[PDB]
Formats: C-alpha cells, structure tokens, sequence
C-alpha cells in the first residue's frame, strides 16, 4: 500500500518508525516559542537519523488531566516546527491537533498526516481535514482522552473498537475524504484497562479485514507500567515486545519515543516476514 500526500509517496511494505515530537508550552519552553525551534529540530534530526520516517509533532499533551491549549499557543509552536522540518528533511510529518485552524495551517506549510486524537470530532475539524485532502489517522477512544476517571467497561472492546471504525469511515466518507486516505488506531491506553489493551494487542492481525494501514502507539504506557510494574523510564523492554507483537501482526506505522532500538527490533521482524510463506503472523 502505499500513502500519497505533498508530492511524496510513503510506501507501508514494511513497518515505519513514527518519532514524536511534542512541542507543548510545558516542554517548548518559556513562552510562546523561546530558542525550543533549534532544540525541536535537533531533536527531529536525531530521530531522522536513527532512522525514523514520520515524525509526529503535537502541541497538546493527551495525558490524564492535561491542560487544554489554546488556538494561539498551538499556532505559535507547532506551525513553526512543522515548517522548519519540511524545509530540512526528507521525513513524513503528522500533525496531531484537534483543531480546524491549525489542520490549515499545518497543511500550508507541508504536513502529511492529520493524527488527531479525537478524530476530528470538534466543530469544523472534519471539514478543514476534508479541504487539505491529506490522509487522516482516526483512533478509538471512549470518553474525553485526557480523564482522570477510571475505564469503560465494554460488552466486548473489539467488537467496540470495529464498530466505532465502521461508523467513523462512513462519517469521513459522507464528508467527501476517500477512504484511501484514512489510517485506524485501536488508541491503546485510551479509554480501556489493562485487559482490554492486551485483548486488543493479541487480535491486532484482525483490523485488516479493512485494508486500511494500522497506526499502533504503545511506547512507555500504563499497559506496560502496571503489567511490569515499573516507572515510566524503565519501560524500554516492554515497549519493543509491544513493537514487534504488532509489527508481527501487520502494524504498518509503530509510535515510539525510542526510536534506534524500535528501528533496530523492526529489522530483524523483517528478515523474519520476509522469509515467512505468507508476510504476518495470526
């Protein structure tokens, strides 16, 4: 398969390593863009150069009780960096943002993939997404993202989650986005327990009865903290088995912080595909 967006193809043959960049005014420091641009774009070419080919830059956190953005705070970090890096590189850029505004903006200035969090369920998201005709991420949740409050409780979460992406492709289709241009993200950690993330992460090989790629995100979560029992820095060893059991499974696009090693684990999962009789394991 392959992704088409700014005059460039991304071909999902094999796993991609996706960085992440966030850019919020807690990290993309001391007010409304400080010398954070070169820190941002040091940070990018080091991800490039462990071998990363998207680069997910937010300028929201999407952690439980994180502080809500404004339009402004978002334009004045994010279009900057976004546009920085189109400038110097080769890589793919996602954005994820949830507002209309900075979908345009981010547009104009040369990114790839919208990768909204809360797939473009705000007022007039659908329609700006729409209008850029760039490939749109839509990811499961249930509730608000960044609650505090405990998990749903599901009659079954992957008859949920499969439900939820047939009424959200329709939704994108009757506002004129093919979906071609759609990716599907189970959204580990979001809206689910420890058992819902691991039932989800077992029957990953089953989301491609849609033939849409599969966005996966699971580096440092609570699905690894609370089964290891571990803080959120020694979490590296279980983030790469959560890497390659999706990637294993098809996964095209994997979501980390560790990028060289992700890279590293994605290599040998692709010696291994490319020497089984059918590319995936089920």
């Amino acid at each position: 398969m392959k992704l088409f967006a700014q005059g460039t193809s991304l071909d999902l043959s094999h796993p991609h390593v996706m960085g992440i960049l966030n850019v919020t005014p807690d990290s993309f420091s001391d007010g409304g863009t400080h010398n954070s641009l070169i820190d941002a774009v040091k940070h990018a070419n080091l991800m490039i150069n462990a071998g990363a080919t998207i680069i997910d830059v937010g300028g929201e956190s999407t952690r439980p009780g994180a502080a809500e953005v404004s339009v402004e705070e978002e334009l004045q970090r994010v279009i900057p960096v976004v546009e920085a890096i189109a400038q110097r590189f080769e890589v793919w850029i996602s954005v994820d943002t949830s507002k209309p505004e900075v979908i345009r903006e981010s547009a104009k200035v040369g990114a790839h993939i919208i990768n909204d969090i809360r797939s473009l369920s705000e007022p007039g998201a659908l329609e700006a997404a729409a209008e850029t005709g760039l490939p749109v991420c839509l990811m499961h949740m249930q509730g608000n993202p960044k609650t505090m409050q405990e998990a749903p409780k599901y009659d079954d979460v992957f008859a949920e989650v499969n439900r939820y992406f047939i009424e959200q492709i329709a939704r994108c289709e009757q506002a004129g986005i093919a979906k071609e241009k759609l990716l599907l993200d189970p959204g580990f950690g979001f809206g689910k327990n420890l058992s819902h993330n691991y039932s989800l992460l077992a029957r990953l090989a089953e989301f491609h009865h849609f033939n849409l790629p599969l966005l996966v995100g699971m580096s440092r979560k609570s699905m690894i903290g609370q089964l290891l029992n571990v803080g959120p820095s020694e979490r590296l060893s279980g983030s790469l088995a959560c890497a390659v059991i999706a990637a294993m499974q098809g996964a095209h696009i994997i979501r980390v912080h560790d990028v060289k090693e992700t890279v590293e684990a994605m290599r040998v999962v692709e010696a291994t595909l490319s020497a089984k009789e059918n590319k995936r394991y089920e």
